[PDB]
């Protein structure tokens, strides 16, 4: 590996993303002004938790179908045997989605892009897991203020998924390989943009862990009822 090289998987990774992003950044922003009336929320509140379910269900079953297809972009994924792409994908999707999420949250107003418009938690109050709601919120806020860029959510997430610790793993040292490649993609490109800063301020790889299992774990109490 030369810096070249690195270059070059660097630009890889931020054009499978681009590739894989779902939405346009560029509809996103141009959208903000687009909020959702107080008729229009209370209209979301007065669904029962389990519509609120079906449609949650659907949006997150949609944008992990882009983060997988992302990761098959990514060069060496496909080559890892198939257990393993299994194991990364199933520890990691959540995750992933859960830092896209910041490109649809608002800041300024603390709203979030959901089914055309912006509405702020409050629409989600069916579902009445509030605590729950609240921390993705947080931890969406957590990324919009540092001004998290489309190739900087490329290159984090990608190492994200591409993580030699995940229990499960038949050839761990395959990973790992392209786990370090990544790693010094990442580093290099935050030096090519000035954005050394960062690091220390994002959030703990543990942060992500219990929000994501937490998440999950109040995703499965929804499909035990409502397949
Ligand atoms: C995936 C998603 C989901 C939501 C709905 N949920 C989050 C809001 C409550 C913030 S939930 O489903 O995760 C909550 C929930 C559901 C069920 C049980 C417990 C908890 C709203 C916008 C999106 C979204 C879609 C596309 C992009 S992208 C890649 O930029 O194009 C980014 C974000």
């Amino acid at each position: 590996a030369s810096l070249t090289e690195i270059e070059h998987l660097v630009q890889s990774v931020c054009k499978s993303y681009r590739e894989t992003c779902q939405l346009r950044l560029e509809d996103l922003l141009r959208q903000r002004s687009n909020i959702f009336s107080r008729e229009e929320v209370t209209g979301y509140q007065r669904k029962s938790m389990w519509e609120m379910w079906e449609r949650c269900a659907h949006h997150l079953t949609e944008a992990i179908q882009y983060v997988v297809e992302f990761a098959k972009r990514l060069s060496g994924f496909m080559e890892l045997c198939q257990n393993d792409q299994i194991v990364l994908l199933k520890a990691g999707a959540m995750e992933v989605v859960l830092v896209r999420m910041c490109r649809a949250y608002n800041a300024d107003n603390r709203t979030v892009f959901f089914e055309g418009k912006y509405g702020g938690m409050e629409l989600f109050r069916a579902l009445g897991c509030s605590e729950l709601i609240s921390s993705i919120f947080d931890f969406s806020h957590s990324l919009s203020a540092l001004h998290f860029s489309e190739d900087e959510i490329a290159l984090y997430t990608a190492l994200v998924l591409i993580n030699a610790h995940r229990p499960g793993l038949q050839e761990k040292r395959k990973v790992e390989q392209l786990q370090y490649n990544l790693e010094l993609a990442f580093h290099h490109h935050l030096c090519k943009t000035h954005r050394q800063s960062i690091l220390a301020k994002l959030p703990p790889k543990g942060k992500l862990r219990s929000l994501c299992s937490q998440h999950v774990e109040r995703l499965q109490i929804f499909q035990h009822l409502h397949p």
